[PDB]
């Protein structure tokens, strides 16, 4: 089997994707955020705080024939930004994009933070992530992946996010159209439950490649790209005016600048992202000043290659028996 989805910015800055999932049945359409940095599939429901839902649309399982309570089952997840989200456990049917698993883990939320209640766009998380990470008690959970694995085509999904358009999640194949040369890949560490692995340097603009170790994890759940405060002070560095601010939280660039590229590594393989994809507008309505999409990890314990570094590639998450990570230009 294969699924095939388009996933779609939920603003005009790329700030998250959301893809449309089938829950339960008749089936219930929600807007997931596909996050490969954690493992719970939760959504809004029913059962969520009235006062902590505003738009998002709701998964009823009382509509699902399908739906069956798992008993006893709990679960609570917190997030990198300090959102959280908890509540009980259903198992029900769960499709994307023409894939089907039955008696899948659907954590229904009965409190979110405000964080996720001021977001209407997004219905609740689908973590591709390793299983190991999920939160439901006393019972693990598997990932949709996880789960579908077994039934794929090949034991693979890939992400094929885009600038400022939409883009693609494949489940089973690999859509040799979507990209340009080749797949490079690299060895994936599972043992934090994340997809780790070792990017072998980086360049800023046309500047010379530094070949250098980054540990990293791929994370489409997360908006930015956050490095080394070396590499990051070496990157701002090349453009006029651009300062850490300590009252905005990161560093911030005049919105007239423009930003050159930023290159990492894979293998001996080159992913370029545009100056382009590094601009997150103004840090407040009127601004002149601009986001940067390039951050420093020193306060996260671990570099994150989110959205700003996965959309200038073609990814392969490849979940054989050894994982491995493929990068592709596009
Ligand atoms: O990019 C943000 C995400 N924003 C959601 C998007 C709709 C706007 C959420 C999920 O994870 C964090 O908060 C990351 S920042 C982060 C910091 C430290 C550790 C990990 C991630």
């Amino acid at each position: 089997s294969t699924g095939s989805a388009t996933t779609t910015p939920i603003d005009s800055l790329d700030d998250a994707y959301i893809t449309p999932v089938q829950i339960g049945t008749p089936a219930q359409t929600l807007n997931l955020d596909f996050d490969t940095g954690s493992s719970d599939l939760w959504v809004f429901s029913s059962e969520t705080t009235a006062s902590e839902v505003d738009g998002q649309t709701i998964y009823t399982p009382s509509k699902s024939t399908t739906a069956k309570l798992l008993s006893g089952a709990t679960w609570s997840i917190s997030y990198g930004d300090g959102s959280s989200s908890s509540g009980d456990v259903y198992t029900d049917t769960v499709s994307v994009g023409g894939l089907t698993v039955t008696g899948q883990a659907v954590e229904s939320a009965k409190k979110v933070s405000s964080s996720f209640t001021e977001d209407s766009t997004i219905d609740g998380l689908l973590g591709l992530a390793f299983s190991t990470l999920n939160t439901v008690s006393p019972t693990q959970q598997k990932t949709f992946f996880d789960n579908a694995k077994a039934s794929l085509d090949s034991p693979v999904f890939t992400a094929d996010l885009g600038y400022h358009a939409p883009g693609t999640y494949n489940f089973g194949f690999i859509d040799t159209t979507a990209y340009t040369g080749s797949i490079t890949y690299t060895a994936v560490s599972t043992k934090q439950g994340f997809w780790e692995w070792t990017s072998t340097g980086y360049a800023v603009g046309s500047g010379t490649f530094k070949s250098t170790s980054i540990d990293g994890i791929a994370d489409t759940g997360t908006t930015l790209l956050y490095l080394p405060a070396t590499v990051v002070s070496a990157y701002w560095a090349q453009v006029s005016g651009a300062k850490s601010s300590s009252s905005v939280g990161g560093y911030v660039f005049p919105c007239s600048a423009t930003l050159p590229s930023f290159t990492f590594g894979v293998g001996s393989a080159r992913i370029v992202i545009p100056g382009d994809y590094i601009d997150f507008g103004p840090i407040s309505t009127g601004s002149s000043s601009c986001f940067g999409g390039i951050q420093s990890s020193a306060g996260i314990g671990i570099n994150i290659f989110g959205d700003v570094a996965l959309k200038a590639a073609f990814v392969v998450f490849n979940g054989a028996t050894t994982p491995t990570l493929g990068f592709a230009s596009k």
